[PDB]
């Protein structure tokens, strides 16, 4: 996260840290708890996973140290990638992992909402891109989850913005006109959460950008709302 300051913990109890196993651990994405066994996160976080075997959750994480070889995480069973996903800038950047084990809700890890169907007339004013990544380009992913209160731009601004790129309504874009608060390395997977009505829904998946927070070049996300029916067409299936 560019231009954000520390949480608190259980600030964020839906952001899980994804690590892999090889060649050594090490995280890999953010992620957000949906349901006891879902992980809604990035398609382009598992370019070159040959198998889930490699992958841990970690949930209830405030700070990366807190996870040793003796910290408990949630295996993955299954990886979902959505079968229209080619590339990040391309969109259908969304997958889902099935974990082998039910997480236990608590204070410290608990689902975040999906944005209802009759919530895309709805306009957020209040959301937060938060992870692990860079404060900048070169950097090195942060101890302490960071957070972001991030400005929603509407899919023509965002157009314009990222001329040669096609900039569709499953795509969500966020960031202020001068930059300065954006997502960066080691964010992407992890939510862009609104809240509305007091309750938090998950509006974005941090997905892709030209450099991190730079002047007009808004974040780009998975717009949830256009996938909460294939969502519960993976999570739902008979
Ligand atoms: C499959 C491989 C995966 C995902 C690749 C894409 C990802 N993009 C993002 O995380 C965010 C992109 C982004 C998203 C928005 Cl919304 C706006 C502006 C953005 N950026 C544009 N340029 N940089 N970031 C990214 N993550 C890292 C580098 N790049 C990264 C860095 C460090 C570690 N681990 C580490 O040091 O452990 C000790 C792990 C990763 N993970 C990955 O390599």
């Amino acid at each position: 996260i560019v231009g954000g300051t520390a949480s608190v913990r259980g600030e964020w109890p839906w952001q899980v840290t994804l690590h892999t196993t090889s060649p050594t651990q090490r995280h890999l994405c953010g992620g957000s708890i949906i349901g006891n066994q879902w992980i809604l996160t990035a398609a382009h976080c598992f370019y070159g996973v040959e198998s889930p075997k490699i992958l841990r959750v970690y949930s209830g994480i405030l700070n990366q140290s807190e996870i040793k070889e003796d910290t408990s995480f949630f295996g993955v069973q299954e990886i979902i990638i959505h079968d229209q996903y080619k590339m990040a800038e391309s969109g259908y950047d969304i997958a889902l992992l099935k974990l082998e084990t039910t997480v236990g809700y608590g204070d410290s890890q608990r689902p975040i909402c999906l944005p209802s169907k009759g919530d895309r007339n709805v306009i957020y004013t209040d959301c937060w891109v938060t992870g692990w990544g860079y404060r900048k380009l070169r950097d090195k992913i942060q101890n302490t989850l960071q957070k972001a209160k991030i400005p929603l731009v509407t899919n023509e601004e965002c157009q314009k913005r990222y001329r040669g790129h096609k900039i569709t309504h499953k795509m969500i874009c966020a960031g202020y006109r001068e930059g300065g608060k954006d997502a960066c390395k080691g964010d992407s997977g992890g939510p862009l959460s609104c809240k509305h009505n007091e309750v938090w829904h998950l509006v974005g998946i941090t997905s892709w950008g030209e450099g991190c927070a730079q002047r007009e070049r808004p974040g780009v996300y998975t717009n949830v709302v256009e996938y909460v029916d294939w969502i519960l067409e993976k999570t739902q299936a008979v």
